[PDB]
């Protein structure tokens, strides 16, 4: 018989509560930005304006009694705490002696990083991504990157979800030496240094919290008062969608990979082991934990970083520590929980770890068969080949002979092949490794048929600089262009080519190019019938799967035939 309350959506935040304390509208360290609670506090504003407030309130979520306290006149506020997250229908009882009176029902969000309070995400998938069958058993992996919410315009409702086994999310940094990121740009060295205001060396920490976790995508139905948005919490929604999905976080990458080379101290491991224990406590909806160090013993970014005797057992240490944590996260929560690595492939990246060792403790280790040639230098040649292409001199392949110059080469030639056979030779089993597949071209201008060696293939011909572009044909960096802006400006619907380009492909090499005879443009990808023949290779041999770097550059063509190619 007391009035029934009615329940104040603004003096209740709208009744957006969180496990997970973020800050939204600033920037800062880390530690500052995101605090992870084991309760949710929960504060309701009511009022009661006519009749009678009673003496005391319940409150109840989904009929279940959860916080009890006393009526304070015509308005009160009932502030308890609570710790699992979900979305509840509350209702909010009056009572007094001659009765109890409930408001109506209305939905509260307790968030928690597992998205147990988020729907399955809404999808906004391109058409040409299409329907498979594949066996489970297959690893069908991408990388998604953090930035590609920029220009790229490439959200985490647009990636083809159901043809995915594993998202990699790229790229968590570590704290500390980070010189290499300065050639991405000031803005994100900057970024990384607020990042890491208050916190250790060697600790991880999220780069950009705009994207992750602060920029309201309005296609997720994020507003002002959602607790969690950015790209995480789209994650978090689509982990709802497809429960079986694995996403991992990548530590590293070319830019980001130089704290890696201080791990030879055991100390710096421990306090990253440790931090990646706390980051995935903290955000429940990753799946373990992908380390890609380019690259022990050195040949990355940093010229002046790589210790050929001590980095591989640092990082062998690495994969060990890494497993034992994340046992002990397996043992706290019930879950799986996986460790992964993506490697360099090169003869020279491969000599420097003992991969029979590290591999004990892991459960994948993605294999960087891409990036063998590049706009770097001036030397054309296939980025992303299966075999030994044409263009390779004799003795070149197997690296006995001497190039062009007579200098001796000093070990096999860049290819996927190459360096399989060299992991598969120190003992890491088949049904681990996981080959990698290029969603983008490399590329060059200046290749013109004057400076071939041998007419028919322009890989033998030497360029004057990178190719150049604009955002629209998909080259966001000189040099590099995506695979889908390839296809619209190169390729044409009938595959043969446009623009001046024509359609190339090296049968031997399993390698596609597009080459403007007058422009002496040339480019280096992965196409249908190279994406075929790598399917084809990693049936033959066991391997675990393909992976492929990265989504926001497919228009759908490439992971479509690295399912046609493991069917
Ligand atoms: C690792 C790779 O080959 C892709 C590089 C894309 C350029 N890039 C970044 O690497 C990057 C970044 N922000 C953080 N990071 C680590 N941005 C904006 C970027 O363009
Ligand atoms: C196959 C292998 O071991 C490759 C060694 C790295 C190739 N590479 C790059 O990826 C690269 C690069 N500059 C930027 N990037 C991304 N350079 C000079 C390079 O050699």
């Amino acid at each position: 018989a007391p009035t029934a309350p009615s329940i104040d959506m603004y003096g209740s935040n709208n009744l957006q509560f969180s496990k997970i304390e973020l800050a939204m509208e600033t920037t800062s360290g880390y530690n500052d930005m995101v605090k992870y609670h084991e309760l949710a506090k929960i504060k309701v504003k009511f009022n009661q304006w006519s009749g009678t407030s009673g003496d005391t309130y319940n409150v109840y979520f989904d009929g279940v009694k959860v916080a009890t306290g006393a009526i304070t006149g015509s308005q009160t506020t009932a502030s308890f705490e609570y710790g699992q997250g979900g979305l509840y229908q509350m209702e909010i009882e009056a009572c007094d002696a001659t009765g109890c009176s409930k408001s109506a029902p209305v939905e509260i969000t307790i968030a928690d990083t597992d998205g147990s309070h988020l729907k399955p995400l809404t999808m906004n998938v391109d058409p040409n991504n299409k329907s498979y069958n594949t066996d489970p058993s297959i690893v069908m992996g991408t990388y998604f990157v953090e930035w590609g919410i920029y220009g790229r315009d490439y959200t985490v409702d647009n990636m083809p979800v159901d043809n995915l086994t594993h998202i990699l999310y790229g790229f968590i940094p570590i704290c500390g030496p980070n010189e290499s990121v300065k050639s991405v740009g000031g803005n994100s060295f900057n970024a990384l240094q607020t990042a890491c205001r208050g916190v250790n060396d060697y600790e991880v920490v999220i780069h950009d919290p705009w994207a992750a976790y602060q920029k309201s995508f309005p296609q997720a139905g994020h507003e002002y008062s959602t607790p969690i948005k950015g790209n995480y919490a789209m994650l978090m929604a689509l982990k709802q969608r497809n429960p079986d999905l694995k996403i991992i976080p990548s530590i590293g990458g070319w830019t980001l990979s130089d704290p890696f080379y201080d791990f030879v101290d055991k100390k710096n491991r421990d306090t990253f082991v440790a931090s990646v224990k706390k980051f995935l406590k903290t955000w429940k909806f990753y799946d373990g934990v992908d380390i890609d160090w380019e690259f022990p013993g050195g040949g990355g970014a940093a010229a002046d970083k790589g210790d050929p005797v001590n980095d591989g057992p640092a990082y062998i240490a690495l994969m060990r520590e890494l497993r034992v944590m994340l046992d002990e996260l397996e043992a706290e929560t019930g879950r799986t929980y996986e460790l992964t690595s993506a490697i360099g492939v090169g003869y020279d990246k491969i000599e420097d770890v003992d991969y029979a060792d590290a591999v004990q403790y892991m459960d994948y280790i993605f294999a960087m068969t891409y990036d063998f040639y590049g706009g770097w230098n001036n030397v054309p040649g296939h980025q992303t080949a299966l075999y030994c292409g044409s263009f390779m001199r004799p003795g070149q392949c197997d690296g006995g002979g001497v190039d062009e110059n007579g200098e001796p080469y000093k070990g096999p030639a860049y290819t996927a092949d190459n360096g399989i056979q060299l992991l598969l030779a120190q003992g890491v089993p088949a049904n681990k490794l996981v080959l990698g597949t290029a969603m983008y071209g490399r590329g060059w201008e200046g290749v013109t048929p004057d400076t071939l060696t041998d007419p028919n293939d322009p890989m033998t011909g030497t360029a004057t600089g990178k190719l150049k572009g604009s955002t629209a044909q998909g080259v966001w960096e000189d040099g590099v262009i995506d695979y889908k802006g390839i296809k619209s400006f190169m390729l044409g619907a009938n595959n043969t080519g446009i623009n001046g380009f024509e359609y190339g492909y090296d049968a031997q090499a399993e390698a596609p190019w597009v080459w403007n005879r007058s422009t002496g443009e040339l480019i280096t990808f992965d196409d249908h019938r190279s994406v075929l023949a790598k399917g084809n290779y990693a049936k033959s041999l066991g391997l675990a799967g393909l992976f492929s770097w990265e989504i926001d550059a497919d228009n759908g063509d490439i992971l479509n035939a690295m399912h046609e190619g493991m069917a």
